[PDB]
Order: structure tokens, then sequence, then C-alpha cells
């Protein structure tokens, strides 16, 4: 797998909004907001738990790339896989998709899949 | 468990205003304490160690997460689960609230569970 | 091996324009695009892919080292090993250039091997 | 043991004047000294090194929590330990403190056992 | 063996000039030049191979260090110990010296072993 499929979705010119980090099920986990940086659009969550998922190895170095785009706040390109998380509480608060990637964004083209 | 289980507590619209580290029992800890951006109501203090409570597999995104929103000076909804350290100089010192998640706050909502 | 080997390629006054992370094939990675100082030549793109390649032992040291030189906008040296990645999708999203070493320039000299 | 065991000894208003890192019989280290922010009293000086004393689980939790105090500057009290470190030459060019915890202090009281 | 062993050798009063990270024989390494902050002198390069040579343990906790250092410009105290490295085209490009600790200095004294 590879975040790059086009069974991922991606969205771009975004700002990384918001950041939350707790745990479920023994696993550590965070999730950011996305907003359209031109204030269009609706808006993106995205969640990673450490343990879970496929995208489980990436755990850490999204985290620490959410964290520093976050710090930024950058236009952004953010890739995600929908329909992933299951526990409903959770994805009612946040919401099922799972970060896949995150590529910083020119004026002009993003930096990442397509 | 989960965060955002309704059997723990939270608070929002906090800032982290204080923020030590120690040593327990053979083990890493660290303990925030929270004031309300306006300065009104009483602090909360909450506590992580690292090879104690159900929490402990989170100890160290948890330290990072509370170490960023303590230098920037954000507002910030934090959330504990009470009465779980016990050792009681420990607890008078600081609290029996374990930390169990951050989320940042916009001035519209907080970025968490409820 | 070395990044120093003549075997590599190595492009001086550069500056990491473009960060991307991502998760190739249970590996997390990201890649970088490095532009010259002025707008003159060809951009170069390269990629560290954890548990990957000859290189893989540096990852999380040129991770660190890509996010230092990205937010100083500094210029730099980078070094990669050509024709590594080979996965045709990923190459053509990026490059099948393995970042392999990062150097610090002053306004002369460039710091690391040539 | 703990940081807060009034065996230990402490010290309130400080700012971490210095901070110097090196190695010793197989153990990175580090010490810090600090002075009283208004210029009072005599520097104390601590130091952790890692894998060698009771405190060893903390080492690297003191020195990320050490160099976020020394790159604000902000007053602090620092917990020790006395007569930990032998090496006589290492004792006369720093001190035998073994530093045991680090406490943010603000407008009112040190965070930390008092 | 210690940093501040008389076989050892350092310089006071030094900048962290430029900063190169790599790898070589699955090892990576990290290398650093220093100047007096007068512009007196003759510039020290000191490297640190994560496998290599009895100051490996402390690989690390030196890059983190230098790092700091070399981002704040402060002045330091650099020590080495001179005649590790081997391999010619690694010493022809940087030195024979490895990195063995790092002090801060004031503009009075540097706090570590003279
Ligand atoms: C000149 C002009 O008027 N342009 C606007 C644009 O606002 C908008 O085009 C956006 O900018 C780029 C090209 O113009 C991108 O192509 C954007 O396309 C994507 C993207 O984010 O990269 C493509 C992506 O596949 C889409 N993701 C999914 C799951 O379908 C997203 C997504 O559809 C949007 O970002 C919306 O996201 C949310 C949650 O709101 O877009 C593109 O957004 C163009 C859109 O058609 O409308 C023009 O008027
Ligand atoms: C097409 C089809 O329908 N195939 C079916 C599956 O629907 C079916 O569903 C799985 O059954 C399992 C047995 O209980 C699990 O419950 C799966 O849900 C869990 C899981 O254990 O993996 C339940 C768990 O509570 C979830 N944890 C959290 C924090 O939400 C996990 C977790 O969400 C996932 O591990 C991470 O996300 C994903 C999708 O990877 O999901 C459940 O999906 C299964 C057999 O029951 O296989 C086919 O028969
Ligand atoms: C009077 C008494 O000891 N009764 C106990 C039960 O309570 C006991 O479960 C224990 O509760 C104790 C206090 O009532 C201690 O918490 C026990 O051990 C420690 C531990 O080391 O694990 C002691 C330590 O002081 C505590 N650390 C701090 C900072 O307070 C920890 C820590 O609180 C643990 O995470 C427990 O917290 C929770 C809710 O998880 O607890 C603890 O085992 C039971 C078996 O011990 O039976 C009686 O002996
Ligand atoms: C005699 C005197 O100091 N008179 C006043 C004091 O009211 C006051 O002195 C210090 O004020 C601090 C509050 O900000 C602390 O209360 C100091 O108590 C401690 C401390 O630092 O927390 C208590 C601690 O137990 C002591 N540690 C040890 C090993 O004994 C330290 C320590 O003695 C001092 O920090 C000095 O140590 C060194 C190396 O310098 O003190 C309290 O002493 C302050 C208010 O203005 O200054 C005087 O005017
Ligand atoms: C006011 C002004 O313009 N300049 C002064 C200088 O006089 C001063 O020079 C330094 O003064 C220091 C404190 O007095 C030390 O004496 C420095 O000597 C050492 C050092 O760096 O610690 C002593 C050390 O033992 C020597 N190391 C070795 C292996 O021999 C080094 C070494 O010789 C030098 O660093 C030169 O090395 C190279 C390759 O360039 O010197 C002394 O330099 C100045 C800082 O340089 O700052 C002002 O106070």
């Amino acid at each position: 797998e590879w975040t790059g499929d086009n069974t991922n979705a991606y969205y771009s010119d975004e700002v990384i909004s918001e950041l939350h980090v707790g745990q479920i099920d023994t696993s550590p986990y965070f999730c950011i907001k996305t907003v359209k940086a031109n204030g269009s659009g609706t808006p993106v969550v995205a969640c990673a738990v450490s343990k879970q998922s496929i995208w489980a190895p990436s755990f850490k170095e999204l985290l620490d790339q959410a964290r520093y785009f976050y710090s930024t706040g950058q236009s952004v390109r953010i890739h995600v896989q929908k329909n992933i998380w299951t526990y409903p509480l959770f994805v009612n608060t946040f919401s099922a998709n799972a970060l896949v990637g995150l590529s910083s964004c020119s004026a002009t083209q993003c930096f990442g899949p397509k």
C-alpha cells in the first residue's frame, strides 16, 4: 500500500486548524482538523491511532509532521483513507478518516501524490 | 477505555501554566497545572506516570503535547480520569487525576470529545 | 558505503522548498524538493524510506535534519544515490533518488563530501 | 523513591545558566548550572547520567526538560539528591548532585514538592 | 574514560558554524565545524559515528546538543579526542576528531572540564 493510491482521498490547500491527542483501547492517537486556506469548502477531520489500521507504522512520523505543519500554519495537502475507524462515539466526535499523508503546497502546486 | 469516555472529566478553555517532571517508583512522570484562560475558576492539576495506570502507553505523546501547549500558552481542553494516583504525598502535592487527553480549543469550540 | 562515495550525486546551494511525509509498503517515508537558491537549474527530489535501502539506518536523522534545514530555508548541499526506489508510480510522483546526506553551506563552501 | 522525598533537596527561583553534555565510563551525561534569578545565593550544579543511579529511568525526560527550561530561561525549581556521583574529577568539575526533578515557577508558588 | 580526560583536547569560545549528517558503514554519523567567536584561530572539525569508537553511547545526546547549539549560535567549548577516525576519504573531508562533549560558555568561563 501507498499514500498515493487512488483508493485514498486528499484535499489541497488546507491549513491544520485544530489538534487533539488522546488514548483509545491501549493505543495513543491524535486527530487534526483542517480548513481551506481560502475560507471555502467544509472541514476535514482525520486521525491516526498508533497500533491500528494499516497506517499504524506511520503514527509517530504523521504526528510529528502534523505538529510541525500545525505550528507554521502553511498551505498543505492532506491525505486520508475513508471509513477506517469504527468506534461510533469516536467517529462521532472526530470522523472515520485515517491520516495517511501530508504534503506542503506552494500557491501553484502541491508536493504529493495526485 | 477512551479519552472521550463519560467516566472521565474535562475542563474547557484552560491554558497550561505549570509543568514539572520527576520520577516515582522507577518511573518517569510529569504533572501540569491549568488555569482558566480568563483566570477565574479553580486550577486543574493532572499527571501521567510512564509505567502506571491504563494510560501509560500514551505517556510520551501526552508529555510532548503538554509541552507544546505549555509553550504556546494557547487555550485547550484538558481531560483527566480522577482518583487514579494513590501515593498520598504525591496526591497531596499534585492530584489523583490521570491526564488522558489534550485538545486544542478555538474561540468557537474545542476539538475533542464532549 | 558512505554518503561521499563518488558513486553518489550531490547538489550544492539548494533550498529545501517542499516536504511530504507518507507511508509506502509498511514503511513511513518522507521526500523533499530542493530548489536552487535563485531559480536556476532544475529541482531535485529525494526520498528516505524507513527500513528500506542500505540507507535505512539514517532515516530518522535525515528526517529531523531535513525538518530543520526546511524550517530555516538556509543553503544546503543535498546528497543522493540515484536509481534506488523502483516503484514506477512513486518514482514518477517523486524520484528514484535516495537521500543519503545533508550539509550546511557558507557563502563559499558547503560542509561535506565533494 | 521519589523526587519529592524529604531526603532530597531543592532550590526555588533558579534559572538554568549553563548546560553541558558529555560521557563518563560508558554513559552519556549532562550537567546544568543554576543561579537565582535575583543574583542571590551560590550557583547549583546538578547532573544526570544515563544507566547510572536510581534516577537513571528519568534521564531523557529530565534532559528534554532541562534543555527546554534552558532555552526559555524561566524561573524554575531544581530538585536534586546530593552525594550520588563519586568520580572525583567529575564532581570537582560539576558536583555530586544528581538531578531528580524540574519544576516550573510562576507568580505564585513553584509547581512541585515543597 | 571521560570527556574531560587530559588525553582529550578542547577549544573554548567557539561557535558551531556548520552541521552535516550522513551515513557510513551502516552507521549514521554527523560532523560539525567550529570557529572562534572572535574570528581568531583555525576551525575545528569533529564527528560522531553511531556504531564505533568508545564515544558511541553518547552519539544521540551529542547530535541533539550540537543541533541546539548550532541553532542558537551561542559560544561553546568543544571537546574532542584526536586521531579516532581512520578512513582516509572521510578524514580528508572532515577530521579524525571524535566529538566527546559540549559546554555552554559565558563571556568569562565555560561550564565544563578544563
Ligand atoms: C479558478 C477557480 O475558480 N478554482 C476553484 C477551486 O476552489 C477548486 O479547485 C481546487 O483547487 C485545485 C484545482 O483548482 C485542486 O484541484 C482541488 O481539487 C481537489 C484537491 O483538494 O486537490 C481534488 C481532490 O481529489 C478532491 N478530494 C476529494 C475527496 O474529492 C478535493 C475536494 O473535492 C475539495 O478540496 C473539497 O474538499 C472539501 C472537504 O471541501 O479537491 C480543488 O479543490 C474547484 C473545485 O472543483 O472549484 C473552483 O471554482
Ligand atoms: C466486507 C465485510 O463486511 N467483511 C467482514 C467484516 O465486516 C467483519 O468485521 C470485523 O469483525 C471483527 C470481529 O469483531 C472486528 O470487530 C472488526 O472491528 C474492529 C476490530 O476488532 O478490528 C473492532 C474494534 O473495536 C475496532 N477498534 C476501534 C478503536 O475502533 C477495530 C478498529 O476500528 C480497526 O482495527 C481499525 O480500523 C480498521 C477497519 O482496520 O475494528 C470488524 O471490522 C470481519 C469479521 O467480523 O470480516 C468479514 O467477515
Ligand atoms: C491500602 C492498599 O494498599 N490497598 C491495596 C489496593 O488499593 C491495591 O491496588 C493498589 O492501590 C494502592 C493504593 O490504594 C496502590 O496504588 C497500589 O500500588 C501502586 C503501584 O506502585 O502500582 C503504588 C503507587 O504509590 C502508586 N503510584 C502513585 C503515583 O500514586 C500506584 C499507582 O497509583 C497505580 O497506577 C494504581 O492506580 C490505578 C487506579 O491504577 O499504585 C495499587 O496496586 C490492591 C493491589 O495492590 O490491593 C491492596 O493491597
Ligand atoms: C534567609 C532568607 O533567605 N530570607 C528571605 C527569604 O524569605 C527568601 O528565601 C528563600 O525564598 C524562596 C521563595 O521564593 C524559598 O522559600 C527559599 O526556601 C528554599 C527553596 O529554595 O525552596 C527551601 C529549600 O529547602 C532550600 N534548599 C536546601 C538544600 O536547603 C533552599 C535553599 O536554602 C536556598 O534556595 C538557597 O540555596 C542556594 C544554593 O542558594 O531555600 C527561601 O530560602 C527570599 C525572599 O526574598 O530571600 C530572603 O529575603
Ligand atoms: C578580547 C579579545 O579580543 N580576545 C580574547 C582572547 O584573548 C581569547 O583567547 C582565548 O582565551 C581563553 C580564556 O582565557 C583561552 O585562553 C583560550 O585558550 C584555549 C581554549 O580554547 O580553551 C586553551 C586550550 O587548551 C587550547 N586547546 C589546545 C588543544 O591546545 C585552545 C587552542 O589552542 C585554541 O582554541 C586555538 O585552536 C585553534 C585550532 O584555533 O585555546 C584562548 O583561545 C578569546 C577566545 O579565543 O576571547 C577573548 O577573551
